[PDB]
RNA sequence: GGCCGGAUGAUCCUCAGUGGUCUGGGGUGCAGGCUAAACCUGUAGCUGUCUAGCGACAGAGUGGUUCAAUUCCACCUUUCGGGC
RNA sequence: GGCCGGAUGAUCCUCAGUGGUCUGGGGUGCAGGCUAAACCUGUAGCUGUCUAGCGACAGAGUGGUUCAAUUCCACCUUUCGGG
């Protein structure tokens, strides 16, 4: 949520720059114009109600002084000092006044919701470095690489996961209903190894490991999610809403798609002290995405699925200076040092504003090389959400309120990384366990993961 | 689901023994009587429809040979003699007569399955016959040192460690919600790591299960009460297209048991490898509506948690299923003794025993700080009950496999258990086995950075 | 946990009044006439809206009652108490 | 991706035929005969009901036209052919 004083030309800001950022974000403007109109209308009815309340006070004052002495025409907007009037005359006015403040009360109760309806779907301010386009496959500014992204092995991550016999998809489709899977055996330990290391990595950096709830009520979710996320991403969960045998009511909930949302809402409506402001968080959570926007893409593998575990970097920081951006760079550098230490070739990709969602100001996502698949695949996505969500969740820094900047970046998607190491470490007998991962693996697997099953695709 | 030939006195079984088991399970009978009536009715209408189609076949046979408007007679006899116009007029009334029966049968099959759905498994004679667990529970062993106390509840300790923020968890999840943070995460991660490696050392297959299961399958692996006061319903798009505005109801799992059971639904299983082990790792989701105002400050009974479970497919022949059952509870015993926690084995009475289980031995562990025993483990032998429901087969005369399930470890409850049983004045001492998987700085002990 | 209670949120702090737009003892600190201390006056915070600005007006938990509520009442947030 | 065409499911292989509860030519696994192979003859998978048992009847993806649908049109899923 952007600050409201930005729309007022009376204040420092201008709506023209907002329209520009809307066009550059590739979201159709006009919502800005409706915001401006509803705003100015909420200025009118506010001044009306304030003046009607001022006259409301002026009436009883006349009623008070005249009553200390003793014991039918309209003049609505011409509300003078005017002592002279009967108590019976003044009392008759209050009725018409009350109805006049009521119509404005409804007009304001509808205006506030109308303004918030548009403001809800207005994106954050972009950083000048962000590429201005809509096609990522074209205008993505690649900004570094590492390892050995010139080799291939010819063995898809769909195939290897069957040859290892750590995957039964046909049954997972029976249970969960398409894309469902049963991760079994060695692949479990490997994942458990990843989580174990990744956490210890962030723990070595100075992050606070936090296991988050996998669902959040509803009211909170709306504040930390745009419409599209509710439409084609989040799984709704209906609960009893009351732990009593008597109550037959319900309370709508939703499953999280990331640790980002609970960790963000962890410090909702707070006062954060600058004495410790560089606050780090390492969110461990299973993540649930409907992924409705895709159909017939990565259908045989486990790269894009409905359920998975994923460790998250989440950092609260101070808005002052560009120390938020320096922390942003420090975070992506940490992820770089991480996937470097893992020994996987990758390249940094700058996502265009067209694909950038509302909250983020700048989104640098990492794509990793798949030698067996012969492609690059988004394995990370760092984001600087700035004060956008911080103003929405009302998390504070006197006077003239300042909001902190909030960020998020996936340390590791346990199922995609799984595919990544499956292809990049293969041999003729099986997948060699990376030197770092050998630490957490059990004996028998610590050497390498063997193939106890042939290639999934036989023929006639 | 029990076998249907048990109700037929024509077959080997008798419904009198079923009524007895219903009374002993403390579920009101009469559903057995309704089962029997609907059954015999489904025998009548089946015989009706079978004879009516036999006659339906006999009609066209006459029509066929004669071919190589005359109303006739009353309404099976010999055939012969009769016009093709006479016979053709009969088929209409017949068709309506088979239709009324078709509806009567389509309602009878669902009516019978409605009652059979809520009929419990056959109990094992060892099972205590009562309804109050706090009274008639037969304890069968113990270990460790269940005579000591420390005076420090698992509610306070989790705050003193500063690995818990409940007031915010209640804001997000809505009561009982929690944010497990810091050292408590590693400890949990240590548990999972060890527990898996333990079962992996035993010869179990670690399996990460889906946390939701369509709907149709669920109805087969869950009774009514579970749908009423336990499982969280999840509404999904049902189609990954921008065009489809439909929905498909789902539910969240309360145990790994349900996905692992449904993993081999409708299969042919070979005796060559029948002793099949499974070690199901999964987050578990329970509404826990049946409780309110019980363990409200702590994290013993919550809505969400991770939980590793033993799941074993076995052969029905001999009592090798029961021997495997004993082997499994013995494995859990060897596990928690290796953890070094005082406990005692409790035999749950039939009154609290659900439909699926034939015998349910649950482990209660000692809480020195709380001064009580708490349910952490829950071994169950579901036998062929679910295996007949999920149609998991073994020539001739079909035989069903016996299925079992037993929690290896509840990561949040066991967390409380080790929180109380390993406390010192500075903090909780890390168990000798757990020191292996902990990070340096914590490997010694978990300190208190917050007061009570 | 239960009642019966009190306090309570947003005018510098505190005790307390009072249905008349508020009053008063008393207090820390602020500006200064005035004779370190003493005595007098005067001032006091946040939000919203109006003006370029000085400035003014509108808000005091959600509501009810009344022309009018800080007080009379209801109910909520938190806090203490006669207590069990 | 959408078009002019391909198959399906529940009858041991296949070929084709064919509105009468199917037919025929030839080839895998049991059984039997004559005497390694060939040849000769019968059978075949599952479900449900009925007699206590022999055995028989009912079911072949759902649904219309026909008395009768392997056969002729409609629909479902999956997998396959040239583009
Ligand atoms: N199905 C998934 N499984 C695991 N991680 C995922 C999945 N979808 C998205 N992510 C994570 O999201 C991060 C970046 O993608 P993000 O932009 O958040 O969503 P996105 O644009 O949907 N990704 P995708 O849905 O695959 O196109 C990746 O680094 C992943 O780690
Ligand atoms: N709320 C819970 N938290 C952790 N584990 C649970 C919970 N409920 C059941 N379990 C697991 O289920 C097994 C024993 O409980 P169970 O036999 O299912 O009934 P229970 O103890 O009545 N359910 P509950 O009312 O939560 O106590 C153990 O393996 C437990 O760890």
């Amino acid at each position: 949520v952007l600050d409201l004083d930005l729309f007022r030309v009376d204040k420092g800001g201008d709506p023209a720059l907002i329209r520009e950022t809307q066009e550059k974000r590739f979201k159709d403007p006009g919502l800005v114009d409706q915001l401006v109109k509803a705003d100015s209308e909420w200025r009118r009815c506010r001044f009306r109600a304030d003046n009607l309340n001022k006259l409301k006070n002026l009436c009883s004052k006349t009623i008070g002084e005249k009553m200390k002495k003793k014991e039918l025409s309209f003049d609505d907007l011409t509300a003078d000092a005017l002592a002279n009037l009967k108590v019976s005359q003044i009392k008759k006015v209050r009725l018409l006044i009350d109805e006049a403040i009521l119509k404005c009360d409804a007009e304001r109760i509808k205006l506030e919701a109308e303004r918030f309806e548009n403001l809800r779907e207005i994106g954050n301010l972009l950083h000048p470095s962000v590429p201005i386009s809509n096609d990522e496959d074209v205008d993505n500014k690649v900004t570094s690489i590492w390892g050995d992204c010139t080799v291939r092995k010819k063995y898809s991550h769909v195939d290897l996961v069957v040859m290892v016999d750590g995957f039964e998809g046909e049954k997972g489709a029976v249970v969960a209903g398409s894309r469902g899977y049963f991760l079994k055996g060695v692949l479990v330990f490997l994942e458990q190894a990843l989580i174990q290391y990744a956490l210890r990595t962030l723990g070595s950096r100075g992050y606070i490991p936090i296991y988050t709830p996998f669902f959040m009520r509803k009211e909170v979710m709306q504040e930390v999610a745009q419409l599209s996320q509710f439409d084609e991403e989040l799984y709704k969960v209906i609960g009893k809403g009351s732990e009593k045998s008597d109550d037959n009511s319900y309370d709508e909930k939703y499953l999280i798609a990331t640790s980002e949302q609970p960790i963000a809402a962890l410090h909702r409506d707070e006062w954060l002290r600058p004495e410790d402001l560089p606050i780090k968080y390492a969110g461990l959570s299973t993540c649930f995405r409907q992924e409705v926007g895709s159909h017939g893409r990565d259908t045989r593998g486990i790269f894009r699925v409905h359920q998975f575990e994923k460790i998250e970097q989440f950092v609260y920081s101070s808005p002052h200076d560009n120390k938020s951006w320096e922390m942003f760079e420090e975070m992506i550098t940490t992820a770089e040092e991480f996937y470097q230490s893992l020994g996987i070739p990758y390249h940094i990709v700058n996502i265009v504003s067209g694909s950038l969602n509302h909250a983020a100001s700048k989104k640098l996502d990492l794509e990793a090389w798949f030698p067996g698949s012969g492609a690059f695949r988004e394995l990370v996505s760092c984001s600087n959400c700035t004060d956008y969500q911080a103003r929405r969740l009302r998390i504070r820094y006197m006077d003239k309120v300042e909001f902190v900047h909030m960020l998020n970046a996936t340390m590791c998607a346990t199922t995609r990384t799984i595919c990544a190491i499956l292809e990049n470490y293969q041999t003729e007998k099986g997948i060699t366990v990376p030197e770092k991962l050998k630490e957490f693996m059990p004996p028998g697997l610590q050497e390498l993961i063997p193939f106890v099953k042939p290639a999934p695709i036989e023929q006639e």
